[PDB]
């Protein structure tokens, strides 16, 4: 049981290079990225650099700001994948089950997640390298800056409960292995699989935060949040695509939101 929550702790350090830890480290020498000017300097790409001329004229911000979100998920949905690949008894699943688990479950685990590298006023991107401001989403274009903010004041509440990265393993393995999901086959061996995973997260958060009572039924009720947040996320991507005519979706994001 103890090994249990150690062997998904451990996939979790093998597989997802920004941490808590290493998230709250850096916190508390990042280069700030609070305008079009200060967006920009953040380069480094060789192609890019060979590229820039001045600063870009409007549209291209938020378009690019766009594309900087859709890249964070784009690489945090493959560590995830391999991520479940070590959980015990996913791989055993059916593959479509594999599939369908992480299809509606990657998004609920990456704002769980990324709460971790953010703040009251913004949050870490690239590596770490860089902080960008919470003012400069809000600057951007409605339809780009009605969806990161509410994600903003979801993280600070999630981050609320001071929790380390150790119960974000288990945690994250509890939302992927989710039994009501939509063309989910096996249901009864995956909530099966869930029970043990929240039997080891109710052990794990009683021998982690003695001194916090009535902690797990409020992770409970952040997974619903997830939802509702993934829900309302989801639907103003899906505006977004109808939309914005000028943007395109990345072929891993297409799959996700392909039938939802
Ligand atoms: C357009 C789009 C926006 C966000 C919103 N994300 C999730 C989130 C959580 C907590 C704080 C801030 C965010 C925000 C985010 O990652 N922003 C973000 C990331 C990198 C860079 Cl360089 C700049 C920004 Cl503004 C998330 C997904 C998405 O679409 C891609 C997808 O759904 O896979």
């Amino acid at each position: 049981l103890k090994a249990f929550s150690k062997h998904i702790y451990n996939a979790y350090l093998k597989n997802f290079n920004m941490t808590k830890k290493k998230a709250r480290s850096i916190l508390t020498a990042p280069f700030v990225i609070h305008d079009i000017e200060t967006l920009w300097q953040a380069e480094k790409g060789l192609v890019w650099k060979q590229l820039v001329n001045g600063l870009p004229p409007y549209k291209e911000i938020s378009v690019h700001v766009f594309y900087r979100c859709q890249c964070t998920t784009v690489e945090t949905v493959r560590e995830l994948t391999e991520f479940a690949k070590s959980i015990p008894s996913f791989s055993s699943l059916f593959l479509n089950d594999q599939v369908t688990l992480l299809k509606y479950g990657v998004h609920e685990a990456i704002f769980a997640m990324l709460a971790s590298i953010v703040n009251k006023d913004g949050l870490l991107v690239a590596n770490g390298s860089g902080f960008v401001t919470r003012e400069f989403l809000r600057s951007l274009r409605k339809p780009f800056s009605d969806i990161i903010e509410p994600k903003f004041e979801f993280a600070v509440k999630f981050n609320a409960l001071e929790l380390d990265d150790s119960d974000l393993a288990l945690f994250i393995a509890a939302i992927i292995l989710c039994g009501d999901r939509p063309g989910l086959m096996n249901v009864p061996r995956v909530e099966a699989i869930q029970d043990t995973i929240l039997r080891a997260l109710e052990f794990h958060l009683q021998a982690n935060h003695p001194d916090a009572q009535y902690l797990f039924p409020k992770l409970l009720q952040k997974m619903a949040d997830l939802r509702q947040l993934v829900t309302e996320h989801a639907q103003m991507m899906q505006r977004i695509k109808k939309t914005e005519t000028e943007t395109s979706l990345h072929p891993l994001l297409q799959e996700i939101y392909k039938d939802m």
